[PDB]
């Protein structure tokens, strides 16, 4: 093929050409986001159940959801959460591969057959089934800086004005409105419930039956008689339209003539829906909406998009309406991905710069920058083709191999150059030359590395699909790279390069250049000099080589592991636990004070902070909270101390002085999608019906055992709430029958009273609204407040609730688990320092193998991704080292020099090791992706090395040490000036502090020490390998 | 409803068939809009009120 | 098996392995539907049958 192609450079331009056209469609239609999907697929029941505690919505809801969640596919695990605020969330995991949208489906159709088993009230508020395994694009917040209008004005506003628009905007895939429409509040007075002879039972009556639309019929409709001219559609009762009608609405008339409206027992306004959650914005009352990105879209666009949307808004807005945006990680990516794209260009600016300083000829450096673009518009091509996007996990990729691409480049012109310069021929005889010495090593390493490389795409789970996207991108970019310097480059070569003398090397050349190759020269006879020393001992660098393997085993073992760097991504975030039974109120202060200190001791670093009370993470409450922190521009935020780690730690120092209540700052994970670090996820399931008190037991007894292994399990702690007080109303119903009292008058009437009553709709300003009954907040808040209350009887005479009802304390869980359908709890811990996941997760097996009868475990989260892929890295990379030592035998056919290569890892991976234990980095995915390319291009090297020296050995006679010697002589210039370049290029992702810095250190360090040390080793141990192999095996 | 738009009370049985039961006025009592003075509905004492 | 379950003289009693495959059935029988495309009833589609 490199023959065919030099006497055809235009057709080589021609594929060429092609490349570049395609690689630059797919940029042009390529997706663009932080992240791929990671996290397996799955799909979330909400329902809501008002008034309702944990104990009531788990046997009335959640069982019954879960008894019915069956003949779905692929599913993993399933597990929920009852809550005390009367919500039922439960999440269905499947395996990853699986169409979200088809288990999606799967799941609310088996769920339509399951309502009409739920309360009548569970149906009217509906049950949603989303997609919960992505996350939040944007969150853009709305903010009244007049004090005119409250969190339900804003809300609604939002609502009505702005979530229809931002919907339509392109690439916006789903948008959630952190608010909720106006409702038709009723809020009822049990005095004048009780003085105008009435119940809540009446006002429910009342507002059915006056607030309603009515089928009327139609004018002249058909079968009409034999003359009719007119036909007209018949209007009757539609839905009411403002509360002046719904204070209108008449319960009952007096025997004197009086006249009882429903604004005479209970006040008529439009409130919101709920008041559970309350969002403030610096202070200020917030309303929001969270937009989620589309599949396939580009993010960018869809942010500018959005932007530009709100933007056209904001002149129709009210007086004091403003946008704000609480939570904006588009920068972040921005940012990151020009960092990515500003390190390539670097890094082919700097190839030019080494090719020039090493060779000193304008067209010989040309060649590589023509060549490398080519590679990276086919990369780009065939992740396009392949439909992948343009992502961190991509884009750090093509910047890892970006070194195998320079060398191939290098590795073709440099030959062509020292041919050039050795044998005098011309450049078209010196390529066919050239490219016949080293066109069969060029498809020999191409195999290698897909032999390499591959093996990451099979790679089970969450981590798995982090795998492989690095595996696509480096094996695409390393096939394309061959393929061009089989193609393209030994034209260029051919067409472009001119005529060297036989005897001209650069000797004679004055300044700099002429110094530079005289001590080049110098360089190369010491470094022979010193090979040829070298083999004449190969039995003590043997013992060194021991050594070496030795010492990397050891680091490789006492370097810690992870998953991704963590990130400065400009904002984090800070939980608000508050004791049990804290109220609104009291978290609210608490916010307060955590708003007051990020916005005055941390004013030069926090930008805004969004506080919402009412929901945390891991509960929904009244003593929950969480504030969303939102710092400066980077470039605003100078010095280590002015990032997120340090701004968090501070914070949290502050906040510890806080008393009841726990404040913690933290920063987001890598990929919000996933809570994960180098910890476990354990469930405790009660397996033969025990109960809620057994299992707490057992929780117990399990986190006391936990608890005295410090030296393994580090924090273990369950993720749930704690049993609370709860009031209990006894009614004894044979009071009730013999005062004439329905039960059901009597629990409608507490319900409605303290729980609320959702009505019916009613059309305000033409949208559908919901019209809510409930008791006014000042006869519900305490417990002898139950004695204002009053139901008829038969008789028609009042009843308190006191006359056929006690009441009192006992105990209840506020927030009620379930793990595949049993009763469960679930703890979180992570492995002490120094000890591995499995170790931990080992430890809590046999810890739970010693608790009371009929309780059982599983593992969920990331545990499970762990219980499945444990022991496939090595049998993959078993079969990757089997596949190398296979194609290399074939390349060099034999069954024993393969191992002259195959011995070079060490090398490499030492120096990537002392690399990272140094600088303090782990062992997480950057690192092992950046180990692998060292690997493939110390291999590569030695690849290289190795067919010099046997086609010196086989084609001339040349004995072993002179074979040995020659090739290391001609392989020292291309090997140093790639890993020149490639060390230069990786400076900046070392040296970076800034935004993404994070990756870009991982990434970077491994790949400068594994680069450093396999350039500085291998240049003379490959060559000690290769002589000893000869000399043990022929 | 019933006597303008029609009621859909309920099912019955068509030479094997499962087919619907309406209800609804005759055509020369709700053809004009003068009719809806036709018709009466029944009060708790029992008189039938226009 | 089914020879033996010959003089219970109470109910049908047939003992049988099952085909290769079990859609298939056997590759001599044969399912036949009579239908009642005329609303003709219960009593005639079992006179027809019969
Ligand atoms: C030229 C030829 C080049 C071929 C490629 C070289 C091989 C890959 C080099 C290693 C790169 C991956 C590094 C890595 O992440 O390894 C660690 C990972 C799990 O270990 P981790 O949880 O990180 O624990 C660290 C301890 N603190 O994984 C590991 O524990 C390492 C897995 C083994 C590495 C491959 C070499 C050994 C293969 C033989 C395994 C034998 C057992 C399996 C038998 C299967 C039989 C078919
Ligand atoms: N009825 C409404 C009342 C208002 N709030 C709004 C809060 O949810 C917004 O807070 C946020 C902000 C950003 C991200 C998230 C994430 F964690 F969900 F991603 C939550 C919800 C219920």
């Amino acid at each position: 093929m490199p023959n065919f192609f030099i006497d055809r450079p235009i057709f080589a331009w021609v594929i060429a050409i092609i490349i570049m056209l395609a690689g630059g469609l797919a940029i042009l239609k390529l997706p663009v986001a932080q992240y791929p999907t990671i996290a397996p697929p799955a799909v979330t029941i909400s329902a809501s159940y008002p008034g309702a505690d944990a104990k009531t919505v788990q046997d009335t809801v959640t069982q019954v959801i879960e008894q019915n969640m069956n003949g779905i596919d692929n599913l993993m695990y399933m597990s929920s959460n009852s809550d005390s605020t009367g919500t039922v969330q439960i999440t269905l995991t499947f395996e990853s591969g699986t169409d979200a949208d088809i288990a999606q489906v799967q799941v609310q159709n088996k769920l339509q057959l399951a309502m009409p088993l739920l309360p009548q009230e569970v149906q009217q508020q509906g049950v949603s089934v989303e997609k919960s395994s992505s996350s939040f694009l944007m969150v853009v917040g709305v903010i009244n800086t007049d004090g005119t209008m409250t969190q339900e004005d804003i809300s609604d506003y939002v609502a009505a004005n702005m979530k229809d628009a931002i919907s339509r905007t392109s690439g916006v895939g789903d948008v959630q409105l952190f608010g909720s429409q106006y409702a038709m509040r009723i809020w009822m007075n049990p005095n004048e419930l009780n003085k105008f002879q009435l119940t809540p039972v009446d006002v429910i009556t009342a507002i059915k039956a006056q607030n309603a639309q009515v089928a009327a019929g139609q004018l002249g409709g058909t079968p009409p008689v034999k003359g009719q001219q007119l036909n007209a559609s018949i209007i009757a009762q539609t839905r009411l339209t403002s509360t002046e009608e719904f204070g209108k609405i008449l319960l009952k008339v007096n025997q004197d003539g009086s006249r009882v409206l429903l604004r005479d027992v209970a006040k008529i306004e439009l409130g919101g829906e709920n008041y559970d959650i309350i969002a403030e914005f610096n202070g200020q009352p917030a309303s929001g909406l969270g937009i989620k990105l589309a599949t396939g879209a580009n993010a960018l666009d869809t942010a500018a998009a959005i932007r530009a949307e709100l933007a056209k808004m904001e002149p129709f807005f009210p007086s004091g309406l403003k946008i704000v945006y609480p939570y904006d990680t588009t920068p972040f990516v921005k940012i990151s991905i020009h960092e990515v794209v500003k390190t390539l260009v670097e890094a082919i600016i700097l190839v030019f710069l080494v090719m020039y300083l090493f060779l000193q000829n304008f067209r010989a450096t040309l060649i590589p920058t023509i060549a490398v673009p080519v590679v990276l518009l086919g990369t780009f091509a065939v992740l396009a083709a392949f439909g992948f996007s343009i992502n961190t996990l991509t884009m750090f990729g093509m910047v890892l191999a970006i070194g195998l691409l320079v060398d191939d480049a290098i590795v073709v012109v440099e030959n062509v150059e020292r041919v050039m310069a050795e044998e005098g021929l011309p450049p078209k005889e010196a390529t066919r030359k050239s490219m016949g010495q080293i066109q069969g090593a060029l498809v020999g390493i191409a195999m290698v590395l897909s032999a390499v490389f591959v093996p990451m795409a099979f790679f089970g789970g969450s981590t798995g699909a982090i795998y492989r996207q690095f595996s696509i991108t480096i094996v695409s970019a390393m096939a394309l790279s061959v393929l061009v310097a089989l193609i393209l480059t030994p034209a260029l070569c051919a067409t472009m390069l001119k005529p060297i003398a036989k005897g001209d090397h650069g000797e004679g050349k004055k300044g700099f250049f002429g110094w530079f190759n005289r001590m080049f020269e110098k360089s190369t006879h010491h470094y022979t000099d010193s090979v040829g020393g070298i083999l004449r001992s190969t039995g003590r660098y043997l013992v060194l080589y021991l050594i070496i393997v030795v010492g990397m085993a050891y680091l490789f073992v006492r370097l810690p592991s992870s998953f991704l760097p963590d990130e400065d991504q400009g904002v984090f975030m800070t939980m608000v636990q508050l004791p049990a039974g804290a109220t609104q109120e009291r978290t609210q202060k608490v916010l307060n004070e955590v708003t007051h200190y990020y916005l005055t001791k941390e004013k030069n670093n926090v930008e805004s902070v969004f506080a919402v009370n009412g929901f945390g993470f891991a509960g929904r409450g009244q003593n929950t909270g969480i504030a969303f922190v939102s710092l400066k521009d980077w470039a605003d935020r100078p010095g280590e101390e002015n990032k997120v780690e340090a701004i968090t730690m501070r914070a949290t120092r502050a906040f510890s002085q806080i008393k009841d209540a726990m404040v913690f700052a933290f920063n987001l994970p890598a990929i919000v999608e996933l809570g994960t670090a180098t910890g476990f996820d354990f469930e405790l399931i009660d397996q033969a019906g025990l109960g809620h008190e057994k299992l707490t037991q057992a929780r117990n007894q399990l986190l006391a055992e936990a608890a005295k292994h410090p030296d393994m399990l580090t924090s273990v702690r369950p993720n749930g709430l704690e049993d609370t007080p709860q009031f209990k109303i006894d009614i004894d119903q044979e009071k009730a029958q013999a005062l004439g009292v329905s039960i059901n008058d009597i629990n409608t009437t507490l319900g409605a009273a303290w729980g609320g009553s959702y009505v019916n709709d009613f059309i305000d300003r033409g949208r559908v609204k919901k019209v809510y009954v409930m008791s006014e907040a000042k006869y519900r808040m305490l417990p002898d407040d139950i004695g204002d209350w009053y139901v008829r009887a038969a008789d028609g005479q009042m009843v308190p609730f006191s006359a056929f009802s006690s009441s009192r304390w006992e105990y209840g869980s506020p927030r009620l688990e379930r793990y595949n359908g049993l009763p469960s709890m679930e703890i979180l811990g992570q492995a002490a320092p120094g000890k591995s996941t499995g170790e931990a997760m080992e430890l809590m097996e046999q810890l739970a193998s010693k608790l009371p009868t009929g309780v059982g475990y599983d593992w969920t989260g990331m545990s499970y991704q762990e219980r499945l892929s444990g022991n496939q890295a090595p049998s993959l990379y078993a079969i990757s080292l089997i596949v190398v030592f296979l194609c290399l035998a074939a390349l060099y056919e034999s069954w024993s020099i393969p191992f002259s290569v195959m011995l070079v890892v060490p090398l490499g991976v030492i120096g990537a090791l002392l690399a990272a234990t140094f600088r303090g980095l782990t062992n997480d995915v950057y690192f092992q992706v950046g180990l692998l390319t060292t690997i493939g291009l110390s291999a590569k090297n030695a690849i290289l090395i190795v067919e010099f020296a046997k086609d010196l050995m086989d084609k001339e006679g040349k004995g072993l040490i002179e074979a040995t010697l020659d090739a290391v002589r001609m392989r020292l210039r291309p090997i140093l000036m790639t890993s020149l370049a490639f060390i230069l290029g990786v400076m900046p992702l070392v040296i970076s502090t800034g935004a993404g810095s994070g990756a870009q250190n991982a990434v970077g360090t491994g790949v400068m020490g594994g680069m450093v040390t396999a350039t500085v080793l291998a240049i003379f141990f490959v060559p000690v390998f290769f002589v000893v192999v000869r000399r043990r095996f022929s």
